[PDB]
């Protein structure tokens, strides 16, 4: 999962957007993850 991989790797906010497109739900998860855990 490209989005889960981006989140787990502590990408930045642009990284979440690019890795999780076109899914706003996954993108949101990625942002929540990096803001809380990174």
């Amino acid at each position: 999962d490209e989005c889960a991989i981006a989140a787990q790797q502590c990408t930045n906010e642009e990284g979440c957007d690019a890795a999780c497109a076109p899914d706003p739900e996954a993108t949101m998860g990625c942002l929540m993850y990096i803001w809380n855990n990174c």
